[PDB]
């Protein structure tokens, strides 16, 4: 990922983009009943908390493009991955404009809360103005596509969320690169069935966990993995991807019946962006707000791990590489132990910055006791060990509950934290409910007791 040029959007006919300068995150009824150190992320250049330029920080994520061509190892990675995906008989057809808009099995309907993106964002028209769940009317959309045409600029917003103090002082806020409703609809028609096949098959065949339900999936993972587990996290995964990784991706798409629209992958790779009043062009890097961002990142991840393994352990048997990825996050395994640190080294050569799984000091053996996937641990249930508990640390939950964006969604927000928390055991869960009910707001919420949740879980399989 690298920015080729950036300049005043007026110099090229683009309207300045308005983005609220004030966070929507305010302390919640539970702010002083729980401990937390995170605060809202810097949204503007003026934030008094800053200790460096906001611009130099939000964009520094584009470390550059380390590789130029797709080498032999990547090519082999491609062939093998494309091989597995082949056993899914992925319907290679296109998706009728309707389904792409209002869903179908394996794919949800478009989200009405996310930006409509350019031009609509600068014209004033929202997503409710075009779509309409009731009739599934293609017309308004179908018309708008012809008017403004696909492959449209991405609107860049700073993400309004909680972040550690350091990441606040160093201006390490995160950006949201939003695609026009058009682009998003085009892609969902182009790759719609691909998405559906992935959503319906989380596991080691797709090597993706997208669309998964942790309460059920965690019990299916251990069985899918090989004897030895290995893991690591990337730093700036999305923005570090070089153009070559997108080409490898197109090669996979080509091999499974999508050579047709591999062009779309080109816009993810070489993209046009609008942030505030400035405009820039980015070579490489996966944008965050596109249709498929999540899935395409997982496919590339499947290519990366394969590549690093082929270049570090000539003769490794990829047929016994059992991995599952969710964008940058990944959990993998092999019949034999491997050196994650060594793999990390090869990673740099491919433009990836890999470090010990879970901010550890150094690479240490990965076990079922210490491995995490999506911030969650794996813990077999006391009474029935064949059922695995996806365990989200309480700290994460404590951090989330101390803040709010809308008092109206307090019920749903806390209920959600409850569905994550109870896996930490009945004792912990009850303390959590107790503190919640130690203030007026909490006592008025309808929260499920432990027994109710644990029983529902047991019968869900
Ligand atoms: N709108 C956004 C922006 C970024 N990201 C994700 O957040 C990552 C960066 O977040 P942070 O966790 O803040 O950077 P990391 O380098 O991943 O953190 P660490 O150095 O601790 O590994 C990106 O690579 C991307 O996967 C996201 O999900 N949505
Ligand atoms: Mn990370
Ligand atoms: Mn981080
Ligand atoms: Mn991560
Ligand atoms: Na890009």
């Amino acid at each position: 990922g690298e920015i080729q040029w950036m300049r005043p959007s007026k110099e090229v006919g683009y309207p300045i983009i308005n983005a609220p300068s004030k966070t929507k995150l305010e302390p919640s009824a539970f702010h002083y009943v729980f401990e937390g150190v995170k605060e809202p992320a810097v949204l503007t250049k003026n934030d008094p908390r800053l200790k460096t330029d906001f611009e130099e920080a939000i964009f520094s994520k584009y470390v550059g493009n380390k590789i130029t061509e797709v080498d032999e190892y990547m090519k082999e990675a491609v062939d093998h991955y494309a091989g597995q995906l082949m056993s899914l008989d992925i319907n290679t057809e296109q998706m009728c404009l309707e389904d792409a808009m209002y869903g179908t099995d394996g794919l949800e309907a478009l989200d009405l809360s996310t930006s409509a993106g350019y031009p609509y964002v600068a014209m004033g028209k929202k997503k409710r103005d075009i779509l309409n769940k009731q009739t599934r009317d293609t017309k308004e959309m179908q018309k708008l596509l012809d008017t403004y045409g696909i492959n449209l600029p991405l609107v860049t917003y700073v993400k309004d969320e909680l972040r550690s103090k350091t990441k606040v002082e160093q201006g390490k806020s995160r950006l949201i690169e939003a695609s026009s409703l058009n682009d998003s609809v085009a892609m969902r028609m182009a790759f719609g069935n691909l998405y559906a096949a992935f959503h319906k098959n989380p596991g080691v065949i797709t090597g993706s966990a997208v669309g998964c339900d942790p309460d059920l999936f965690w019990s299916k993972i251990p069985v899918l993995m090989e004897e030895k587990l290995f893991a690591f996290d990337y730093t700036g995964y999305d923005a570090s991807l070089s153009p070559a990784w997108f080409e490898a991706l197109k090669m996979v798409l080509e091999k499974i019946g999508f050579g047709d629209r591999v062009d779309y992958i080109d816009y993810l790779n070489h993209s046009h962006h609008l942030y505030k009043n400035k405009t820039y062009c980015v070579k490489g890097g996966m944008p965050s707000g596109c249709s498929g961002t999540s899935i395409f990142n997982s496919m590339i991840n499947n290519l990366i791990i394969r590549t690093l393994l082929l270049k570090t352990y000539k003769g490794i048997d990829l047929d016994h590489l059992k991995m599952i990825a969710y964008g940058d996050d990944v959990i993998a395994s092999y019949p034999h132990e491997v050196d994650a640190s060594l793999l990390a080294q090869s990673g740099k050569d491919y433009g990836l910055t890999m470090t010990p799984a879970d901010k550890s000091a150094t690479f240490e053996t990965v076990t079922w006791e210490n491995v995490t996937f999506l911030k969650r641990f794996f813990r077999a249930d006391e009474k029935y060990p064949f059922l695995i508990h996806p365990v989200m640390p309480m700290k994460e939950i404590h951090e989330s509950i101390r803040w709010t964006k809308d008092p109206r969604n307090t019920q749903d927000h806390v209920r959600s934290l409850c569905l994550l928390a109870w896996h930490n055991g009945e004792e912990e869960y009850n303390k959590f409910l107790a503190k919640i009910r130690s203030v007026p707001i909490g006592r008025a919420l309808d929260l499920p007791e432990y027994s109710t949740l644990y029983d529902r879980w047991l019968d869900s399989f």
